[PDB]
RNA sequence: CCAAUGGGGCGAAGCUACCAUCUGUGGGAUUAUGACUGAACGCCUCUAAGUCAGAAUCCCGCCCAGGCGGAACGAUAGCGC
């Protein structure tokens, strides 16, 4: 049935000072600004209280998949806060059996060259979106980090690396070889 | 010269043979699929809202023809403003 009401809040922490013109929001604070554009979502956003301390999302009359839309504008929000805090630092493991991964990184984070994957000529050159950097970090033999504010980015440039090494026409099941997500943390804690 | 091209050789030009030679292309959105974030369902989840990669398929290009479709310009005789 058409629920009347369906509201959850969010509690910003000091550090951040939130605005919204429209539906869409900013968040800005420590790291960086991230935008989202809420248009497609249609619910009402209240920043209420001095000093904007809480933001509440309400949805008036809307049955089952539309209340399904109420949290998720929560976590996307409570994910925004936290990559301007604290960021997203995901390690990842370079896994091989006989042939050593070979990856490096050029221009700073926006290119990562993969060489030397079963033995395949073949290089691969894939760019992660601006805003996503990756490197090797130390104290580890076969790491790879990437480090940024959106999560959104930066999960899929893990994904998009994810997906280039992967093994074709072979059993995978045996061939567990591949760059794979391992941690999935911030960069500085809290 | 005639023998309905008399016959037999070689043979210009022109046509011709994968029987000689030359050439045959680039993108977009995406299917299946694998995924990211994330609820419904305190967790999980490729999907519900949103997002990524994606191909002999599809469409466009390159190419072939040019619309009872247009075009800018030139010259306009007893002829135009
Ligand atoms: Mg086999
Ligand atoms: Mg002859
Ligand atoms: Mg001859
Ligand atoms: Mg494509
Ligand atoms: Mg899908
Ligand atoms: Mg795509």
């Amino acid at each position: 049935m058409k629920t009347i009401l369906s509201n959850q809040t969010v509690d910003i922490p000091e550090n951040v000072d939130i605005s919204l013109k429209g539906r869409t929001v900013i968040v800005k604070g420590p790291r960086g600004t991230l935008r989202r554009d809420f248009n497609h979502i249609n619910v009402e956003l209240s920043l209420l209280g001095k000093k904007k301390k809480r933001l509440r999302v309400d949805k008036w009359w809307g049955n089952r998949k539309e209340l399904a839309t109420v949290r998720t504008i929560c976590s996307h929000v409570q994910n925004m806060i936290k990559g301007v805090t604290l960021g997203f630092r995901y390690k990842m493991r370079s896994v091989y059996a006989h042939f050593p991964i070979n990856v490096v990184i050029q221009e700073n984070g926006s290119l990562v060259e993969i060489r030397n994957f079963l033995g395949e000529k073949y290089i691969r050159r894939v760019r992660m979106r601006p805003g996503v950097a990756c490197s090797v970090s130390q104290a580890q033999k076969d790491e790879l980090v990437l480090e940024g504010n959106d999560i959104e980015l930066v999960s899929n440039s893990a994904a998009l690396i994810q997906q280039a090494t992967t093994v074709k026409n072979k059993d995978i099941r045996k061939f567990l070889d591949g760059i794979y997500v391992s941690e999935k943390g911030t960069v500085q804690q809290a």
